[PDB]
């Protein structure tokens, strides 16, 4: 709760699982993580009053989902954006210092309706932590692309597993 | 729509965009292409009487996702089984005859309720085709590992862009 911004270190040992602890919440390495940086969090602001992320990803022409995705038609696949906002709903049940392995529940309605080109420069996610209650939380969220909001998620879903013995 | 069933082999020429022709639907290429091969495709039946999907992916320890989602609690992706299911909604409208690029345009709820371990063998996509109306398909779809159902998606929506030029 004391680290308020994090840098791609931070987020790479959180991937190790030497931020949260063993057995505690891990951001994907790469080739799974989508962000780069969280330039804010708390638990407390945000739309609902019960805090907020900020977080970027840096676009460039060479990330590995431009070639794929699809040829001669570059495009970020929208489910790695979606994914971005999963990962930084997990991120915050583990700062908050909750134990267990994070997994996606899902999200009510999703919309894309523009895209990030291999000419972006940068991406940035905005979490508004609606309530939290196994342990999960519920947010809303919104991808944006060089100040320009292209996606929006309401509903997402992140829960700690500490026992999956009973499911 | 005299070919009902895909190879491995069609699903990488379609990625290329000789399946359906240039400036038209095309899969991702591997690593971004969520399926091994399209069991069924049809116009007709499925649960709405508008057609339906049916297609495979194959479940092994060295897929790429495994080892970083996460490092010591590998899992696929709940994003990219997501993904699979708009990659084929986007293959029923070009195999249909409809030009242009295919964009996911978002989904109504979607729920994650299991999980896709590296002892799993095959993951199964079922799609229901609701409606199609730019040119859009709406459509239901479920994901499921060696028979059990992991994943829900209501109202899964993908479109077709001839032209950008006015969003
Ligand atoms: O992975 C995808 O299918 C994906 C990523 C982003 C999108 C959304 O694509 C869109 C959505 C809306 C518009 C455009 C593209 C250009 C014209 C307006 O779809
Ligand atoms: O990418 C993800 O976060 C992801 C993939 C699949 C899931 C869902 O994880 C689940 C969802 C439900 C249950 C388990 C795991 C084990 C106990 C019951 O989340």
């Amino acid at each position: 709760t004391k680290q308020h911004a994090f840098t791609r270190e931070d987020l790479l040992r959180c991937s190790r699982g030497e931020l949260f602890g063993p057995g505690n919440a891990q951001l994907p390495a790469p080739n799974m993580l989508m962000i780069d940086r969280i330039v804010h969090i708390s638990d407390v602001g945000g739309k609902y009053g019960k805090g907020e992320l900020v977080a970027e990803l840096d676009i460039n022409p060479d990330l590995w989902f431009f070639a794929c995705h699809f040829e001669g038609d570059p495009v970020m696949p929208g489910c790695l954006g979606l994914d971005a906002m999963w990962q930084l709903v997990g991120f915050y049940l583990g700062w908050q210092g909750n134990p267990g392995r994070g997994r996606a529940l899902g999200s009510g309605e999703v919309k894309f309706f523009g895209q990030v080109l291999p000419t972006a420069k940068k991406v940035t996610y905005n979490i508004h932590i609606k309530r939290t209650i196994l342990v999960l939380a519920i947010a809303d969220g919104t991808v944006s692309v060089d100040g320009r909001e292209i996606y929006s998620a309401e509903g997402l879903r992140v829960g700690l597993f500490t026992s999956t013995d009973s499911f």
